[PDB]
């Protein structure tokens, strides 16, 4: 799961931005 594990961390990095971006969606 080298790829997946490495993909998971970055996924979270992007997901974090997606969260902040959607945080001030209102």
């Amino acid at each position: 799961m080298a790829q997946d594990i490495i993909s998971t961390i970055g996924d979270l990095v992007k997901w974090i931005i997606d969260t902040v971006n959607k945080f001030t969606k209102k």
